[PDB]
């Protein structure tokens, strides 16, 4: 698989890019220190996930550029973007974290959870962020699309931080509200705390790093990529209740959380005063029984049936949106991704 | 003054500034309540300081451009590039705030402390910096020093973060250990923590503006304002303590919060191992005892005398500097800078 096989080239730059980073501290041995905690920070914040976002970079710029063209520069500057869109998400990790009070991220302590971090990981998740933009310099900074990728990471950056603040204002902590959990809010939350930076921002980078620059074909591109970031975020929070950890490594805890989960969500549009009641009375505490109860509830109003009509009409759509929207792109690009996230 | 008259039209686009950046609102409904959320992080935020860096690029502008050039738009972007500087700063408040656990910040409680805010203001403050660059594409896209100015605010980003975590390792919360309190360090501390974004960033973006983008006159420019910037944070630890709030409007905090000051650093490499011992026994402590005790190992060491001498020596080395590394630039751009930081 184009994924499969790349992932141990795109893993193995990991070493070159921490170098290179940490490479100011020869001529600046002043700030040694503090290079010396950069280095810790994109050492434990920038590995252990799957690296999907990071490798669709790579994986789109295969597919894009003709192999004449895909010179040993131009894939280390392709491994590269892929490393910055990894760095981005673990800007936004390592900070929502710290806001939402998480304990855990993969089954390992959260990076503000360990002894001695503390609150200073506002500070690294700041210096993860700061790290796109020097790798962005120190490779790309000659390039023809050299603006477009700084533009596009910054907006991006943007649409994610509008996304979470949409999000902490529609599930206060501490805040029992289930006017506020409508679809219209949960797609928006969705659009542009997830779908930008997980689905648009690897592609659009590919895309601009093979001189694909038009605005028609990144609204083209924009249009696939978000409906696919949509059904992705509802499979999320689908599967983090009726499905497995075995081969998904995640367990219930939406529940416990007070989410604004799909789930949740379309429990709210089809139910009557007494079931709003019942949801009311247990989503948002950690005592076991009155989580067992609210996945009850879910399973009463045919929720896993409404799931699965929804996929089948999902992937139905997500294929209709390629025909009319990848030319001139290669539906592979699109395509190669959809295998990917649906099932 | 070409500070105290500017000052009024300066804070007076800052309604301008809110209305553009809270814009998006009409085509994208979806989001409003997000932008809302926004527009109150600007309006406590960047508002209730003294705006003289976001100033300085005003002044600054308004000395390096020909009178003739200086059109209506010309002005509106170098208002603009100002308020970029007071966000960028702003971003870094808030973010610092939560950090050292500040209960105020000008005598107005901490943004993060207030009700309902919380842990929120650390996507607040990433809000904030989002700003900076939806400004410079709004007003300077078509510009020709664009890519330089997003750049200068991206580095000095960088700067100040790795400048903050140098600070936050030299002295950690509930650590005693004035062994890293050394004068190499805080020199360091100071360069990248402040100096940069507070001297050099402001007269950088307005060289920019002017059509100056040459390393060797950014380079000369910045020879002279790092050397003010290490003055100035000299001058913030001094007046901390010896004094007062009626012109300052800061009382003395320094001791009971254990902070890496300049009066600490330069105790250290004059005092016999008894006076270490004292110093050890007090610093850091919230009894208003402890911290009297402090306040006289000092005076005893005669430090007063110490920084007067220094501020002797460090006015006469910065007019050597202007001499040596104003040219081509008009020497006032330093000189109007210098005048309003000493005394
Ligand atoms: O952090 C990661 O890299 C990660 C973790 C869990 C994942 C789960 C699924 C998945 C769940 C059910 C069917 N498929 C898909 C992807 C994924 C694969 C390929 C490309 C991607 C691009 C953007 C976002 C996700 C992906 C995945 N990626
Ligand atoms: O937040 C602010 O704008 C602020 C608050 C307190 C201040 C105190 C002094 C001051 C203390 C003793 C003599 N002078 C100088 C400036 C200042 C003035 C003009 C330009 C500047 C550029 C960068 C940084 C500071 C300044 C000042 N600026």
């Amino acid at each position: 698989d184009v994924y499969a096989q790349e992932k141990q080239d795109f893993v193995q730059h990991f070493s070159q890019i921490v170098r290179v980073l940490t490479e100011d501290e020869m001529g600046h041995p002043e700030i040694g220190d503090a290079i010396a905690r950069l280095k810790e920070v994109l050492e434990y914040n920038a590995i252990g996930g799957k690296y999907n976002r990071g490798l669709t970079v790579v994986v789109a710029f295969r597919e894009l550029v003709e192999p004449r063209k895909q010179d040993a520069d131009s894939l280390q500057r392709a491994w590269t973007v892929g490393w910055c869109v990894e760095l981005l998400q673990a800007f936004f990790l390592v900070a929502d974290d710290i806001m939402d009070s998480s304990l855990t991220r993969r089954g390992q302590i959260c990076w503000y959870q360990k002894p001695g971090v503390g609150l200073d990981a506002i500070n690294d998740a700041n210096l993860l962020e700061a790290c796109i933009y020097r790798l962005l310099k120190l490779y790309c900074r000659e390039q023809p699309y050299y603006l477009n990728l700084i533009e596009l990471f910054l907006q991006s950056s943007y649409q994610t931080e509008i996304g979470q603040t949409l999000d902490l204002l529609t599930a206060p902590q501490g805040n029992v509200d289930l006017v506020r959990f409508t679809e219209k809010r949960y797609k928006s939350i969705v659009k542009y705390k997830t779908a930008f930076y997980s689905f648009y921002l690897p592609i659009a980078a590919a895309m601009y790093m093979a001189g694909i620059d038009g605005e028609k074909e990144h609204a083209n591109a924009k249009k696939i990529l978000l409906e696919m970031g949509e059904f992705f975020q509802i499979q999320d929070d689908y599967l983090d209740l009726f499905g497995d950890p075995s081969v998904t490594g995640k367990i219930g805890t939406d529940i416990q959380d007070n989410k604004c989960s799909w789930l949740v969500v379309q429990c709210l549009q089809r139910a009557t005063p007494e079931q709003y009641q019942i949801l009311k009375e247990n989503y948002g505490q950690k005592e076991a029984e009155k989580v067992a109860r609210v996945k009850a509830l879910y399973e009463e109003l045919d929720l896993p049936a409404v799931f699965l009509q929804y996929e089948e009409d999902s992937y139905s759509h997500i294929m209709a949106l390629i025909e009319q929207y990848a030319a001139p792109l290669p539906p592979a690009v699109f395509l190669g991704l959809a295998r990917k996230i649906y099932k």
